Order: C-alpha cells, then structure tokens, then sequence
C-alpha cells in the first residue's frame, strides 16, 4: 500500500538512488497495478542522457534477474523495456537486441505460488513476445513510427 511505497522510498534513500533509478523502481514494483503510462514517458525522456541511460538499463537488468515471489519485478521490467524500445531513444532497442540471449532465458522462468497458481507462465508469455519483438527489424521500425504518429496527433490536438 503506502506502506509498500514507504519501504520503497526508504530503500531509495539508503542506496542514494538517482531520480531515473527511483522511477524505474516504481514502474517495476511488486505492486499489482501496471506501470503507469506517464511515469513511463518520463523514463523514456531520460534515455537520452548517457548517465540516466546507463542507470535505467542497469536497473532493468537487475529487475529482470529476480525470482519467485518477485515475478512481477520481471514481468514489469519486460513491459517497461517494450515501452522504451518503442518510444524512447533508439539506443535502448540497440542494446536490448545485443542482449537478446538474456531475455530468451526467461522462457524457462518458473513460479507457483502457495495457492498452487502458476504465476511464472506470465513471465514466459511476455518473454516470448519481447524476443519476437527484438528479432524483427521491420516490426521495430513500424512500432517506432506508430509511436511517433501517436505523439504527433496528441500535439496538433493540444
Ligand atoms: O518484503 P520482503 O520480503 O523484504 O521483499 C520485498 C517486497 O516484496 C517489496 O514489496 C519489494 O519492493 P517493491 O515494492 O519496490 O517491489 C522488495 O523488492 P526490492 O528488493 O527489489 O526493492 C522486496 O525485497
């Protein structure tokens, strides 16, 4: 709750995380609500700074390496990546393409919670899609155009 938020912030303070690291953490939290579209736009804007780009990619990597009951860290890190890939600096997709082998290993992520529900299949499902996104240059270009087309329409109508 505000209690998960509180602990998250204390962690931020202890580690002296940057603004970009704080944002990525929030977007990829264990909370059962999705990364907010506007927070995600702020992270996209930060991918054009070399320090913030390094921080963002490093924190995504960390989150992607989580396990078990923290599966939402991994799933949301994939969601964030897909968004950055389509809408941030093109450098994000270049780096993700070069590290495809690591997303590929998530095809075998497993987690069954205490009620016996398979939550890990969510990670496998998303990992397959992200790998299909990265392997296709033409689709990558078409998605980046469509994101700009969206931004352009939201700006002639504002
Ligand atoms: O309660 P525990 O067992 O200590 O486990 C933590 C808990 O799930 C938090 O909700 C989570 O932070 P978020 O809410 O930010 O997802 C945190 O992730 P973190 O270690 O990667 O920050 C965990 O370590």
């Amino acid at each position: 709750m505000s209690t998960s938020s509180l602990r998250r912030q204390m962690k931020n303070i202890v580690h002296n995380y940057s603004e970009a690291e704080i944002k990525v953490r929030e977007a990829t939290s264990n909370d059962p609500w999705g990364p907010s579209s506007s927070l995600m736009s702020e992270i996209a804007d930060l991918t054009y700074n070399v320090v913030a780009f390094s921080e963002i990619m490093s924190m995504i990597w960390k989150r992607l390496n989580d396990h078990g009951k923290n599966w939402r860290h991994v799933y949301k890190a994939m969601t964030l990546m897909e968004y950055l890939i389509k809408t941030g600096s093109e450098r994000v997709s270049q780096q993700c393409k070069e590290n495809m082998y690591a997303v590929q290993t998530l095809k075998d992520f497993q987690y069954v919670d205490r009620d016996g529900k398979d939550q890990g299949v969510n990670v496998r499902e998303k990992a397959k899609q992200l790998v299909a996104l990265l392997r296709d240059e033409d689709r990558l270009r078409e998605e980046r155009a469509h994101a700009l087309k969206t931004k352009e329409k939201l700006a002639q109508t504002a």
